[PDB]
């Protein structure tokens, strides 16, 4: 488990690559996609995105971190 | 009891891993999720970070402490 | 009585743990609580909470002080 | 009468504990308390805080400084 | 009259105290008071403050710098 | 003529003491006075005031320089 | 696979050079064009620009990073 | 033609005395004047005006950069 | 092709210098031209402005690349 | 008294060993304590140090000359 | 007790092993550990170190003097 | 009157044990007093201090040099 | 045991070679790593350098010690 | 006049005691007086100090050179 | 191994020709490469220089050793 | 002209007497007056000042070489 | 091959006089050249200067030792 | 060609008196002239100025070698 001097959100993001994850995600002014919920598999996530992969149609989004809002995963976060 | 210069709202989270707590929370712009309300049992906090674990259905949250407004235990806040 | 220096808000919190106080918080974008209420019996005030824990029906809260517009007592504010 | 380096709303504000004082104040964001005035007798004001004590129903309000919008006194600013 | 390197707001509004102003200030968000006319003697101004004291009933106002928008003399500006 | 690096706002005002100008200035949140404009003679220009004085009616303004948005001569800017 | 120290936008975009790519993009304060959606072919990528360069028409267009809000791809993102 | 380090929009604008531009500036918040074509003729511009001499009427203008949007010329961009 | 620490915009722009492009420009706060669409033949960009010269009719607009939004080109942007 | 070659701060200090003093010190560069305020009774004071022994709760403190910045005492200082 | 001319801080430190201490220290530049308090017991302090004996957990940490802010005692500091 | 060899500050401030003097010291890094102004009567200066005894209160301070900016007198500086 | 005049970090660092140590390492001015956690094995130390051998992954890093701030210990240091 | 090898700023500022000066110092961090202009009389300057006598309100201050910037006098500087 | 006395940086550095070693350095003051992590083997290192050789495209670095941070190797560091 | 060993800036300075030069100087941390151009006839430069006298007003300036950056002339440079 | 003794930067900076060498450089305090990349081929390095002779257009650039950060070659450094 | 003992900056700008080079110099702290490019013939650069006399306009510059950055030339620097 990570300490307190480095348990930031990307470090956590990065201990579970491979978690069901659905990230409720808002733009901040937008008239079409205002809030998106982006389903699917994390691949990978760095510090400044957030590569989920939906198995569903196969579309690899690539998010950004500063328009996270907040990630409901399905099973268990490991930090 | 933490002393005054390192009494923050993280460490407190991290002092009680472990008690029902609904945290009000409010994303600045939004349409659909404006204002959420997220129950369950904090399970660990950093400082970036509530991973809260709703034992009703087993979605355990992942939320953003810079949307956070206020947290409502129920038993006791251990500072 | 605190001198100039150190006559912050947190510090005056922290002189009156145990003070019927009512706190007026306005939480900046909301559309379900725009403004609240919290009733209640400070029971300890960090610089970045003020834990008030109501006793008539148990909940105890923990606000944030960013939020805070302004707090009405009853009894005796000690400085 | 204090020079011009430490003339300041606080000091001032610190000069004059005991004088009748209604204090026009705006809260940025609310629905409900959008413009209060405070109107009682300043006990004591430090550098974030106007301890206002009504002396009518005895509610000693704490309010904040930077919400602050102008204070209109009614016998003598001593400055 | 001053120099160019201290030609500030403050400074004349000190060089000037006995001058029938009408200070037209303006604060950001209200709802009741979105713009106040402050009628009267200028008695002291500080660099946060203008004590405008009103003879015709008395109130001496206490104004802050911060929301001025103009001040409106009628004999003679001394700079 | 001033050279590129002191030509600034103010230092042009200064030079034309005694032009008959019109400024065409904007307070940024009022119902009142949204936009005005103050004809006269300039008397005296600071860095942080442009003291208009109205020959019509004797009023002499103290405008703040931060909400100006344009000066509309009518002879000859001397730069 | 980058390192945590330099996984950032552009490199991961700078690692995609032939990636069928649709950004959806979001432009702050517009009346016609609010949000857009450019799909194409990544022909490079800079550190304040994405030329994408779509196949269908010939248009190279020349993006800005800034107002990017997220990166769909359809294939692989090689990380 | 200046070089990389130096080409700025003032430095054109210095350039260009004497070519007649009409200047599209925007007034942030403005209910009479929130955009302005200013026509005329460049007389000088330093770091933070443009001093706009229109020869229809005479009226000298003294703009200011910081609300400029574009300039349009008519015959040839000196750079 | 420039390296990953100059390729900023303004690079890329004076190295398509006679590149017919189509600029998509928002101004932020504006009634009458909220978006603009700046066609015509790159002359030469600056680090703040880039001189366009519509062919057209003649008008050798200049603009501000704080403003810009996207550059559509439409033969081959050289990196 | 002490003549001039030897009165340095801390032979002062070292004369006065049982006067109620209250230091005002600064620390550097600090989040938490960025100026503190140690109250009490001056127990020793060697070249490098203070031990300041505040009888309200006992706690013997240990300062470091090397950030302070001012004594105020109370009663006399023996020079 | 020690002369003037070696009562320097680590020979006091040196002299009280077994103290229960609570060393404020502040180290420089720092974005987690900015201020750290460090609570124990001093098992033995050099001219370069001081090993506190934290029993709470057992982890024996050992700090440097050269960031070290202040020492707050409870017991007596022998000197 | 002191010799060119010997006429240092405190020298002088020595000279005038009992002057009425306003000390302004600036301390360079703090949020609380930044810049203060002891008022008060010089009782005696080294050269690493300047106890200055303020007859309104009693509180006699022991200021720092290395901190001074500028003493101003009222009467006659004797050199 | 050291004597007092040889007991420096970098001796006490060469006297426990084998112990699990934490070095928490702050570089000066970085914008991806300005705090690390350096956890390990401390293999050898001499007076520029800490080679620390995680075994967890095989990576032994060699730091400088010029940028140490504090090694947190976990069994027993000797010194 | 002085020869090369002792033309100093304090040999000069000796040789014209009784010129009207104007002193434009600047102390280096202060947030009330970061730049100040002492008119008047210069007694004496040693080569610690300049000892400026206003005579307009008899306020004899006494400035240290190491802040000095720059004197403007307006009759004669003697060499 | 080397002894006490010269067990350096660089000395250490020259023991290693041609180990696998990541360095991890930071420029003080840049805006494009703040921070640089050189991957590749280490081909011979005097006292003021590493030069790494990248074997992935042959580009031969030469470092400053004053810019170290740190360097990571992954066999075995033999000192 | 003067030889290698002693061409400094202040013998080419005392060459010049009576050449036109407009000295550019900049002071280092100053809110009122960050870079002076100082315009006029060089008098006599010592090695710690450059008298410099305005002969537009007569103010015969004394500056510090400290905060010269550098000195335009306009006819020659005798060296 | 150098000893330790001589192995400076300069040295094998004139030991390959005639490398294509890329020079990563940065300015300490710039706003239009903080960081710099001079591509070229080293002619000849002194202790203070590295004279680079771009041959692409010929300017002969002469950099400062002091503010260079790191060299990449391409070829060989022969060392 | 010079020796490594004395190919020092200064000692090349004299060998090359007559050559077209533009030196680029910044100054520190400076809001009007941050970054300079000075463009001309060099006509004698001792150890402390480089005498630039851009024959443009006839302005003979005077340099301090302590700002220079770097010289670009443009036929031959002679070493």
């Amino acid at each position: 488990m990570l300490p307190i001097e480095e348990s930031y959100i990307e470090n956590i993001l990065r201990l579970n690559r491979g978690k069901t994850a659905t990230i409720y995600m808002t733009f901040e002014n937008s008239k079409e996609w205002n809030s998106k919920i982006f389903r699917g598999v994390i691949e990978a996530a760095g510090r400044d995105h957030i590569i989920i992969s939906d198995p569903k149609t196969g579309t690899r989004y690539l998010l950004l971190t500063i328009y996270l809002d907040y990630i409901t995963f399905d099973e268990e976060i490991a930090y």
